[PDB]
Formats: C-alpha cells, sequence, structure tokens
C-alpha cells in the first residue's frame, strides 16, 4: 500500500506564541490559523518551550500555565506537538523576529562570572547559551547546567502527563546550543558575521581553555595553545594560518584541538540525553536533537565553517556519523534542519554544497540506522524549494511495491506566517504536503504507516568515545535520485 511512503509533515508555530511575560497573546488568532493548516493535511506542529519564560522567576520557579493552554488549543484543532525544550535565547539569529533571554537569574550569575557564556578569542561573551564548560559545574546555586536542563524536563513530564498520555506529543526535541542545535555559536550575527564568513572556534572561556591545557599537558605537549591564527568570523579560509593549505589544521596540534573540540558536543549531548531520557522514560514519545546545515565551505578541503562550529568534518573524516551512531543509544531522532538547498542557489564564492551535506549526513544516519528528520532553513514558498525537501524525504522515491528503501521519519516547515496563508502560497504548500503524502489523504493514525509510537525505553549503555570516532571513517553516501517521482509542479 502506498500509505506506507508516506512521510509526515509538520509546521513550525510563530516565534513568541506565547510572550515573555508567559501569556498565550492570541488565542482566537492562532485558533483560525491552526484549523487552515488541519483542513490542508498537516500532521502536526512544532513550538518552542522558552526555558527564559517558564522559570524566569527563579531556580525551580515553573509556571506552564500558558503552555497548558496552548497545548490545549493544539488539541482541541486535531494536530500533533513536536515540544523543543528550549534552553537558548531567541533573537541574535537568523528569522529571530522576538527577544528571548534566558532565565533572568541566570543571567544575574553570569554578571560576576562571565565565564558561563560561549567566549571567543577576543574576549566576547555570548549569552545566547551556557557553554559547555559548566554543564557539570555546580555554579548556580547548587545546580549544574545540567542538573537545571533535567529538572526542566521533570517538570515539563509531570506538569503535561495528560498531554502525554493522550499522546498529542510526538516528539521532544531537546535544545542543544544556539538556536537549539548541537553546536557552538561560531556565526553570531550579533558579532558582525556575515555569510558567508568562516566563523570563529568558541573555546576561549575559562572553563573550556583549563580543559584544553589539562588535555595537552596529558598528551605530552603542555606548551600547545588554543587557535591563535584562525583569524576571524568574516574571513576567508585560505587567508588564515590554520585553514590554509598544509596550515595549522592539518598539524598534530590542529587535528588535537579539533578532535577535543568536537568531543565536547559528542559529550554535551550524549549526557543531556541522558537525563532526558530519564525524564520521559515510559512515555510515548520520541527524543530528537537538531544539527545544524553549515555548507558554505563544504567544497574545499578544510571544512572551515563545519570546523569552527564544532562538526569535525572533512572529505576523509566523517564528523557527522559519530554523532547519529551517539544518537542510537538514545533511540533519537537526527533532525537536520537545513533540507531545501540546492548548490546552485549559493553564491559561488561561498564554495557551498547544501546538496552533497544533506546526502553525506543523512546517508550516516540511515548508516548507524537511527531515525532521520529534518526542516527548511529558510522561508520558502516555491515549488523548487518543496520539490526538493520532498526529494531528500524520499532519496529513491516511492516503492508501490511497500515501504521505500529509504525515507525520512518527518519533515518540520519554517514557519507559520500570513505569508504561508496567502492564496497562491497557500496553494503550492498544499500540494506540497499531499506529496509528502505520497498521494494520500491525511492519515490520523500513525501506525497505517508504520510509525506508531511505543513507550520510550531507557537508552542502552553508554559507548567509549573510541567506538564513537570509529564511525568518523567514510563511507558513500546511498544514490540519490536526480529529481522527485512526487513533483510538485508550478
Ligand atoms: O543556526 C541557524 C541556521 O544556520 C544556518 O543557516 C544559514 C543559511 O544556510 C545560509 O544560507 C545563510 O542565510 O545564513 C544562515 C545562518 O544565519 C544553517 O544552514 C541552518 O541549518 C541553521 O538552522
Ligand atoms: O522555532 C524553532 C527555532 O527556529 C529558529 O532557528 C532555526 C533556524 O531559523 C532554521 O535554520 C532552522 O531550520 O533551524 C533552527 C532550529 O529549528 C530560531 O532561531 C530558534 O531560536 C528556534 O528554536
Amino acid at each position: 500500500n502506498m500509505l506506507l511512503n508516506y512521510v509526515p509533515v509538520y509546521v513550525m508555530l510563530p516565534l513568541g506564541v506565547v510572550n515573555v511575560d508567559n501569556v498565550f497573546e492570541d488565542p482566537d488568532g492562532l485558533k483560525e490559523q491552526l484549523l487552515q493548516l488541519r483542513a490542508a493535511g498537516v500532521d502536526g506542529v512544532m513550538v518552542d518551550v522558552w526555558w527564559g519564560i517558564i522559570e524566569l522567576k527563579g531556580p525551580k520557579q515553573y509556571d506552564w500555565r500558558a503552555y497548558r493552554s496552548l497545548l490545549q488549543l493544539v488539541q482541541e484543532c486535531g494536530l500533533t506537538l513536536q515540544a523543543i525544550m528550549s534552553f537558548h535565547q531567541c533573537g541574535g539569529n537568523v528569522g529571530d523576529i522576538v527577544n528571548i533571554p534566558i532565565p533572568q537569574w541566570v543571567l544575574d550569575i553570569g554578571e560576576s562570572n562571565h565565564d558561563i557564556f560561549y567566549t571567543n578569542r577576543s574576549g566576547t561573551r555570548n549569552k545566547e547559551y551556557l557553554t559547555v564548560g559548566v554543564d557539570n559545574e555546580p555554579i548556580f546555586h547548587g545546580r549544574t547546567a545540567i542538573e537545571i536542563y533535567s529538572d526542566y524536563m521533570k517538570s515539563f513530564r509531570e506538569n503535561m502527563s495528560d498531554f502525554l498520555e493522550s499522546g498529542l506529543i510526538i516528539d521532544i526535541e531537546v535544545g542543544l546550543g544556539p538556536a537549539g542545535e548541537l553546536r557552538y555559536p561560531s556565526y553570531p550575527q550579533s558579532q558582525g558575521w556575515e555569510f558567508p564568513g568562516i566563523g570563529e572556534f568558541q573555546c576561549y572561556d575559562k572553563y573550556l581553555k583549563a580543559d584544553f591545557k589539562a588535555a595537552v599537558a596529558r598528551a605530552g605537549h603542555p606548551e600547545w595553545e588554543l587557535p591563535d591564527d584562525a583569524g576571524k568570523y568574516n574571513d576567508v579560509p585560505e587567508s588564515t594560518g590554520f585553514f590554509k593549505s598544509n596550515g595549522t589544521y592539518v598539524t598534530e596540534k590542529g587535528k588535537f584541538f579539533l578532535t577535543w573540540y568536537s568531543n565536547k558536543l559528542l559529550n554535551h549531548g550524549d549526557q543531556i540525553l541522558d537525563e532526558a531520557n530519564k525524564a520521559f522514560l515510559g512515555c510515548k514519545v520520541k527524543l530528537a536533537i537538531k544539527v545544524s546545515g553549515i555548507h558554505w565551505w563544504y567544497k574545499v578541503e578544510n571544512h572551515a565553517a563545519e570546523l569552527t562550529a564544532g562538526y569535525y568534518n572533512l572529505n576523509d573524516r566523517d564528523g557527522y556519523r559519530p554523532i547519529a551512531r551517539m544518537l542510537s543509544r538514545h533511540h533519537a531522532i537526527l533532525n537536520f534542519t537545513c533540507l531545501e538547498m540546492r548548490d546552485s542557489e549559493q553564491p559561488s564564492d561561498a564554495k557551498s554544497g547544501p546538496q552533497e551535506l544533506v546526502q553525506q549526513v543523512l546517508s550516516g544516519g540511515w548508516r548507524e540506522d537511527i531515525r532521520v528528520a529534518g526542516e527548511n532553513a529558510l522561508p520558502r514558498y516555491d515549488a523548487t524549494a518543496y520539490n526538493q525537501i520532498i526529494l531528500n524525504a524520499r532519496p529513491q522515491g516511492v516503492n508501490n511495491n511497500g515501504p521505500p528503501k529509504l525515507s525520512m521519519f518527518g519533515v518540520t516547515y519554517l514557519r507559520l506566517s500570513d505569508d504561508l496563508l496567502q492564496k497562491s502560497n497557500f496553494n503550492i504548500f498544499k500540494k506540497f504536503v499531499l506529496k509528502m503524502h505520497a498521494d494520500q489523504d491525511y492519515c490520523a493514525n500513525p501506525q497505517k504507516y508504520n510509525h506508531a509510537i511505543t513507550p520510550l525505553k531507557p537508552s542502552a549503555p553508554k559507548i567509549p568515545i573510541e567506538v564513537l570516532l570509529e564511525a568518523t571513517k567514510p563511507t558513500l553516501p546511498f544514490p540519490w535520485l536526480p529529481e522527485t517521482d512526487m513533483k510538485v509542479d508550478g
């Protein structure tokens, strides 16, 4: 049956649907929009559950009222929900039309200890997320950053138990960094970064610096220092000593640093996911993390932008599969956030390979046998974008004799806006949804298309870093069709 080729479609809700004062502003307005989505066949929606709004008053001072009202409305409208545990700030990244800081009480601590923030070589502190450096530092009124994230998720589970039991929530996206993605904030618009700048390493806070220094001493090179020749945000790789041909990134020192730098993220995600699994143990939901799509400089040997973001990916070292393997012990979904771009849409001097990057990441996931999902990075309403998303959702097309050998677990569209509901735009969107569903009508019961959700099981045993890094071995991607067999047209 064709229904087995069905890929669910989700739509992100507007940023700030519940304001910074913890008020669900316009229920009636959202309702009309939600009803529009329901009639269009959309399976569900995605929303940020902002840590800065909910635990604003103080440690463990949670107020879930506004969000309960939102979830209630989503349920009445017949849609499922992907809830994001948003432990980051809204405001400094692309598309952020509203400012939502992390808890003020945490910010207060940052006033006396600026090292709780990601810091660049020049000393600028980025306040959008707590540095992985303090994950296990008990400096937040007795709690460590990970304990804060853990308590938050447990309180969410307990206070939203009725919604979880009714099966409203499809998956829990655990924010792991800027924009909720597992990465370092290497390309901060707030600091003047501009596409396609290579970005900057963000390992200069006192905690990471101390860890690095101890690490190199144990490796037998206590004299090694953090990179000092990687240039600045808007540089080009060839103009730096670190990323140029035969540069520092290829030396024993550079390789050690890069491994250390990227390993911190793997451990960051792995440990917080352990907490997320405990908090939702037994609940009928799945866990997911977000991986940023850094396609610029992907076509040159140095992969500069990826390296500064924490993805140690080169042509002879897969920096993404290790993440997928890490996710398998948690039975988690890898949500890749850049799925709609084509190489020809990027200026040529940016050396962008979004299409090749996608193929590498998705293949890695299916290779490791984990579920892969995705989102479009930028607002798009044209058929070319939709056709590209549909192509990546089912790389080898539909199978009339059963399930496709390869398919994504789901796609979340960014974002719900009045522009989307405009007659013509919404018309095309409806076709996109239809094709994602493989020409089948909306299907209410996920079990029909082999997406039944069972109670979350405890994570499998910890996988040692060495076994994880074995996944760096380059593999050939699965074959992609040149264009989808389920085009939207027009
Ligand atoms: O982390 C947010 C967002 O960053 C990237 O989006 C890029 C985009 O690819 C470029 O074309 C350009 O417009 O700059 C954007 C960043 O400001 C990632 O591609 C995306 O996955 C991620 O969510
Ligand atoms: O509301 C979700 C998320 O949206 C924005 O970040 C996006 C980014 O704009 C896109 O590139 C995308 O597909 O991935 C990111 C995460 O989904 C906001 O900047 C972020 O704060 C918010 O959590």
